[PDB]
């Protein structure tokens, strides 16, 4: 069954957002909290 590109877009957006939040916390980690 085909998959609309919008689904893939949201699946990639969610991953990018997760990575952004991860990177954000990896910044706080430099302060210790």
């Amino acid at each position: 069954i085909p998959s609309s590109p919008v689904h893939l877009k949201r699946l990639k957006l969610l991953l990018l957002l997760l990575l952004l939040i991860l990177l954000l916390i990896l910044g706080a980690l430099l302060l210790g909290l």
